[PDB]
């Protein structure tokens, strides 16, 4: 299987909207495919359940039937940092667990997108991030760029990052957060020459059908 | 003189309001200070020219009478990258001018706060990003962190790209950018563990006499 990490240059870049567009190009260009959410919090009640809505989103855009807990192993019902709320809960959020959960999809999939919570550096214990399951994993990591004043600083923050921890970095995609602006074409520019890895696609502001804007040939 | 960088974690998280605490309790003790903004974008117009607000802050701020040419040698009008802006209006942003600025307040002040413009990775030319000036001049790194959702991958990527750089972390600052919220005391924790400088105090939400918060005796 191929097997993708997607991580974004900030919470709210609308990083859930550039994983279901990757996976709308997948499943066009024939492949079986899986979206993969290990970690959630920020979840609604349901009568089966707490059920988180990044998560829902990758189910229904994946191409196989597939049942939420498999989509979604830890669900968490407050919106915090993974690592408060598994010890305020007194549940554990175990890397075995998530490793187990990648290879399940495997055995169905063969092109499978595994989405992070939050940034880089979300804490998951005390002594665990999510950078070092993905660095244990050896993901490749595709960046999300929100496109915005002050995404440039973050995008070569995490971009060096990755690099420094040996990963490789497969490309980027810029997400149009807010209308079109005076400065689009010039950060545009400044952000493709500085990350170091193929620019993907550019999905325009939107306030469903994306897969178009991704060109999956580059990956 | 002492010299510090001052920077931060994302674009609005009140780096200048920490700038400020960290001159008022300097000036507390016994220091005569002196605060550089070389370069600014976001300026109004005057009969004297340009004028940012934030460089105006620190001009007010320093013990000793400064003009603000001396403050900030660098003023754009409009608020985005100073690479972008330095290209259209074709006045480049002279490393050499940057650094004569800095000597010159070191010969009238012995503690020098030297702020930068964004976060750690600014671009002031197409080869040539704030980050390359800081290394060049080795100036020990203040870290202001505002304390939000988001802040702990954000503060950890900086911390990790400064001292890979061969830099100093001197400390890191906790500006509170929201009133009080649920989880502000396991965020503060976490924070605590995780950014590997002293905390040198904490902000309150205030929507000015702050250098009661910051502890001088840890830089
Ligand atoms: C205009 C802002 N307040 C600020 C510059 C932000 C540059 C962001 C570059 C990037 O995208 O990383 C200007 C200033 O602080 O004087
Ligand atoms: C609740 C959020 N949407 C998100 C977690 C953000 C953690 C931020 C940690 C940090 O401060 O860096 C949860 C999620 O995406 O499922």
């Amino acid at each position: 299987s191929k097997r993708y990490f997607v991580t974004g240059t900030d919470t709210e870049v609308g990083k859930t909207v550039a994983s279901c567009a990757l996976l709308q190009a997948a499943k066009a260009a024939g492949y079986r495919t899986a979206g993969y959410k290990p970690v959630a919090s920020g979840s609604e009640k349901t009568p089966e359940g707490l059920r988180n809505s990044d998560a829902l989103a990758l189910q229904r855009n994946s191409s196989l039937q597939l049942d939420y807990a498999t989509v979604n192993p830890y669900t968490f019902a407050e919106p915090t940092s993974p690592h408060i709320i598994s010890a305020q809960e007194g549940r554990p959020i175990e890397s075995l667990v998530m490793s187990a959960g990648l290879r399940a999809l495997e055995q169905q999939a063969d092109w499978v997108l595994v989405e992070g919570a939050g940034g880089w550096f979300t804490p998951l214990s005390d002594t665990f991030t999510f950078a070092d399951w993905v660095t244990q994993e050896q993901l490749p990591v595709i960046l999300v760029v929100g496109v915005k004043l002050g995404c440039i600083n973050h995008a070569m923050l995490t971009a060096q990052v990755i690099q420094h921890a040996g990963l490789t970095l497969a490309g980027w995609v810029a997400n149009d957060v807010t209308p079109p602006g005076k400065r689009h074409a010039e950060y545009m520019t400044t952000l493709t020459r500085m990350i170091p890895a193929p620019l993907l696609g550019e999905i325009p502001w939107l306030a469903a059908a994306t897969g178009k804007y991704i060109n999956l040939a580059l990956l």
